[PDB]
């Protein structure tokens, strides 16, 4: 309305991109997991939404995302590389991805800078939007995210703490089919009792592919969907290690790598049915990959979002809900990173650790091998 975008100068996807996003994406993985069996996250969605918010930050606060999110890429590299991403990402019939990136921020106790909500729109094509952050917003800003994933995630929140100034978020929405769809002869239901009592029905799906993934620690197949822009990467590591040792094995350049020399050859694969929903608040998966003083009241600069007269701002939460559905003729899946930027108060937050082995997945851009998605089912 009021900020317009810019045109802005492209830079062209690279080794250094792909790798280092690849670095960030398993790292948030593998910091992710925790005692739930069915868990699913976006590292895109997470890194558009961050990405928005570091282009706020300062000084320590900053370096630490900068770190965190691209190693060594600058934020100005970094938002160059994100707005190239998203323009080349492909989206068509069968074959469907959208991306949306929204700021929302409060009337009245805050001033936005200028600079940075111009920045935000040249890169990021962002919906501005100056609200009174009461109940209506709560309903207008739901009803941005159903709209933006489809109806796959209709509600972000359900209040609005009277000291938030900003929320920063990214929706996510995949529509894709199998390039070789299920008949439902090749779908055969077992029924098993999961490791608490509880009677369970797995639908599982077979089908013959020629992309076999063979590493030391794991076996896998990749299956494309139509138009062939992204696939899906199933991985099941081996029994004859521990699940905490498989997960600490793995990294970017090995998952980049794994699917490039994934070899042409049948493999008989088994993919399970699945379909859920899933929410993990970030903090504590993005303190250990380095980014500590954004969360931190006394500590976090966020100057550069603008002016406060409510005290110092921070990151009160990364919020993060995913859903996905794995059926005979392709797959839904849906991810939201909302940023909430507060002046008071401070986050408790409690961690599990996973400890089953899982049937590991990835929904991935073909021309990068890149993880959308990433997630795990089941408890093998």
């Amino acid at each position: 309305d009021r900020i317009k975008a810019n045109p802005v100068s492209e830079k062209n996807i690279d080794e250094k991109f792909i790798y280092n996003t690849a670095d960030f994406s398993i790292e948030l993985f593998k910091n992710s997991i925790d005692d739930k069996e069915n868990s699913l996250i976006s590292p895109l969605s997470a890194m558009l939404a961050l990405a928005m918010t570091a282009n706020g930050a300062d000084n320590e606060t900053l370096a630490q995302m900068e770190k965190a999110l691209g190693k060594d890429i600058s934020i100005e590299d970094l938002n160059k590389y994100l707005y190239t991403y998203m323009k080349k990402l492909p989206n068509e019939e069968k074959s469907k991805l959208t991306i949306a990136n929204s700021i929302w921020f409060k009337e009245n106790d805050f001033m936005p800078s200028k600079d940075f909500l111009q920045i935000i729109a040249d890169y990021y094509k962002a919906d501005i939007f100056k609200a009174a952050f009461d109940s209506s917003t709560v309903s207008d800003i739901n009803n941005w995210v159903k709209s933006k994933t489809n109806g796959m995630i209709d509600k972000i929140l359900n209040k609005i703490d009277p000291e938030d100034v900003m929320y920063l978020i990214n929706a996510v929405a995949f529509d894709a089919e199998w390039e070789t769809v299920y008949e439902k002869a090749s779908v055969h239901e077992d029924i098993f009792t999961d490791v608490y009592g509880n009677r369970q029905k797995v639908e599982f799906m077979n089908s013959e592919e020629n992309l076999y993934i063979e590493e030391e620690n794991a076996i896998g197949f990749v299956k494309p969907y139509a138009k062939n822009h992204y696939s899906f990467v199933a991985i099941l590591p081996d029994e004859n290690i521990s699940v905490n040792e498989y997960i600490k094995t793995l990294t970017g350049q090995k998952f980049i790598d794994l699917i490039k020399n994934a070899k042409i050859t049948l493999v008989r694969a088994s993919l399970p049915k699945f379909k859920y929903e899933y929410t993990i608040k970030m903090n504590e998966t993005l303190e250990s990959l380095g980014m500590t003083d954004a969360f931190l009241p006394d500590k976090a600069d966020f100057s550069k979002l603008g002016k406060s007269d409510i005290g110092n701002l921070y990151i009160s939460e990364v919020l993060h809900k995913t859903f996905i559905s794995v059926d005979e003729l392709g797959t839904k899946a849906g991810a939201v990173t909302s940023v909430d930027i507060t002046a008071a108060g401070i986050p408790v937050n409690f961690k599990t650790v996973k400890l089953n082995r899982p049937f590991i997945f990835a929904i991935i851009d073909n021309s990068t091998n890149l993880p959308i998605f990433i997630g795990t089912v089941l408890s093998l």
